[PDB]
C-alpha cells in the first residue's frame, strides 16, 4: 500500500525497481533488442512516452524510466548546490540503472528536462551512447543567453521555480493540481488537455499532489539556473561538441544544434511541446527510422 | 465594524477619499505650504511614507496617496489591455485627484510603483510638475532591456505577476501573508523586517491578505511588461525627455544599481536631473528614513 494503484498504460511491459548509489529508479522495461533508454520531463513522468513505446517495442528494447526524484524513483537528499538534481549528477545516476539491466552502452531519447540530462550525459559520456535523440528543447546555456524581455515572459517558471526555497514550494501549495494541469495545457497546440489520455493527466497530478515531489522539480529548477548553466558554460568555452550522432525533433533550433553536436540531423513536428502526447505516430516514426539506422 | 482598529501612522493629517472619473483615491493630507503628493509603489500602501511624511510636513502641503486600486484606493475596472493600471492611466487619475484637494500644479515624489507613475505623469503632462523625485527606480524599458540571467533572477516577479490571470493570483492564495513579508525583507540591506515599522507591516500584510488587491497587483505588473513598456519605446525612440527638475535618489544595495549606474540612465530620460545614492536597500523612505527625507526637502524647499 505504499504506492498508489495508477493505470497501466504500457500493457505487457515489466516494472523495474533498480538499485543505484543515489536511490532506486523506476521503470518499465518493453520489446526486445538494441537497449533504448526514454526520459520525461516537467511537470510529467515516464508515463508521457505511453503512446510511443509500444511502436518503438516493436525494434528496441525500451527502458522507459523515471528521472532521480520524479514518479516514483527516490528522491535523494539535495544541498546548497542542488547536487543530486543537476542534469550531470542524474546522468550519473542514470548510467547506474543501466548498468544494472546489463546496458553499459545504450541508445537515448529525452524531452524537456530529460533531454537536459540526455544531452549533458553525450558530453559528460559520448562512450555511453550508441545515439542520441533530444526533443523540444535547446541547451541551458542557450535559453540563458537569450534572456531577454521576451524569453522572460515565455519561460518564466525558469526563474520562479529557481528561487530559495520555500518561495516557490510554499506557493505551488495552495492548488498544485491547478498549476499542474494549467502547464500541461498551456503549451500545447490546443491549450487545453486534449492531447493528453486522463489515465496519464492523472499520474502527473498524483506526482504533483506530494510536496516532496514538488521540492524537487524546484530543485531541478536551481541546478538548472546555476551549476547546470555553469557546466554547460564550460563547455561552450572549450567548444566541446557532442560527437554521439543525434537527433533534434521540437514542436513547430538545428542550427543551435550544430554549435554543441557534430553529426546531428533535426526535423519539425506537428505538435506544441509534448511531443510524444500530441504527435504519437510523427514522433515514433522519426525516432523508429533514427534508432534503427547502422 | 469591518475596518481593523489600527493607530494612526500620521497625527494630525487628515483623511480624505477624492473623487475622480476612475475611482476614489484615499489620501492623507497635512502640513502647510505648497503641495507635495507622494507616492508608494509594491507591495505597500502610503503608510510606508510614514517616517518622513513629517519633515516635509514642515514646509509642504504633503498628500500621501493610495495608488489606484491600492490600500483604500477604488479598483477601476481592468481590461485586456489592463488600461487603469497602467501608469499612464494611474497618472491621469492622480492628476484628476489634485485638481480636486484644489492644486492644478504640484511637486511629486514617488517610490517603486508609484515612481513609475510619477516619471510617466512628467512625459506625458510635464506643465502639471513644479519638481519630480523618484526613489530606488530606472524607466520599465531600461529594466527589460537589461533582463538577462542575472536579472531574470534577482526580479523574477517582473516576469512571474505579469503571467496571465488566474496563474499567479493562484499561487499568491497558496501563503500570502509569507509572500509579502518575504518581499518586504529580500529587498531591505539586512534581509528581514526590521527596517520597518510593524505597525505599517501590518497595513502592508492586510493589503495583501485581499485577494482583489492582489489581482490589482498583477494588473499593475501586467502593464509594466505590456503597455508601459510600449509607452516607454515611444519615447526613447523619439528622444524625448523629462523637461521637469528632477531628483533620482537609489539605494546603494537597491533594485535601481542592481544593474546600472542611475543617474547616467536618467540624464537619458531628462533634461535637468541630480541624483544620489542612499545607504538602502530599495525601501529608503523606512530603511533611510532622516536621509531619504533630508533629501526631498533639499530637493523641493528653495531654503537651505
Ligand atoms: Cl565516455
Ligand atoms: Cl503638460
Ligand atoms: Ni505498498
Ligand atoms: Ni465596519
Amino acid at each position: 500500500g505504499h504506492m498508489p494503484d495508477l493505470a497501466d498504460l504500457f500493457p505487457g511491459f515489466g516494472s523495474e525497481w533498480i538499485n543505484t548509489s543515489s536511490g532506486r529508479i523506476f521503470a518499465r522495461v518493453g520489446g526486445d533488442g538494441p537497449p533504448l533508454l526514454l526520459l520525461h520531463g516537467f511537470p510529467q513522468t515516464h508515463v508521457m512516452w505511453h503512446r510511443v513505446a509500444p511502436k518503438l517495442a516493436e525494434r528496441f528494447k525500451v527502458i522507459v524510466a523515471d528521472l532521480p526524484g520524479y514518479g516514483w524513483s527516490d528522491m535523494p537528499e539535495s544541498d546548497e548546490q542542488h547536487t543530486p538534481y543537476t542534469k550531470r549528477a542524474m546522468a550519473k545516476q542514470l548510467i547506474e540503472a543501466m548498468e544494472q539491466l546489463g546496458h553499459v552502452h545504450f541508445a537515448l531519447a529525452g524531452h524537456d528536462r530529460g533531454a537536459r540530462v540526455s544531452y549533458r550525459l553525450a558530453l559528460d559520456s559520448p562512450g555511453r551512447l550508441s545515439k542520441l535523440a533530444v526533443l523540444d528543447i535547446l541547451p541551458t546555456y542557450e535559453y540563458w543567453q537569450r534572456m531577454n524581455r521576451a524569453y522572460a515572459l515565455k519561460i518564466y517558471h525558469w526563474s520562479f521555480l529557481a528561487q530559495p526555497a520555500p518561495l516557490p514550494e510554499n506557493l505551488l501549495g495552495g492548488d498544485p493540481d491547478f498549476y499542474v494541469k494549467a502547464k500541461l495545457a498551456s503549451w500545447t497546440r490546443a491549450g487545453d488537455l486534449s492531447a493528453f489520455d486522463p489515465r496519464a493527466v492523472e499520474h502527473y497530478r498524483i506526482a504533483f499532489a506530494d510536496p516532496m515531489r514538488r521540492h524537487v522539480m524546484c530543485e531541478d529548477y536551481r541546478a538548472g539556473a546555476y551549476a547546470d548553466f555553469e557546466h554547460d558554460k564550460i563547455d561552450v568555452e572549450a567548444g566541446n561538441k557532442i560527437p554521439v550522432p543525434m537527433l533534434a525533433l521540437w514542436g513547430a533550433p538545428l542550427d543551435v544544434w550544430r554549435k554543441w553536436a557534430s553529426d546531428v540531423q533535426g526535423a519539425p513536428i506537428e505538435s506544441g511541446h509534448f511531443l510524444p502526447e500530441e504527435a504519437p505516430d510523427q514522433t515514433a516514426e522519426a525516432l523508429v527510422r533514427f534508432f534503427s539506422a547502422a
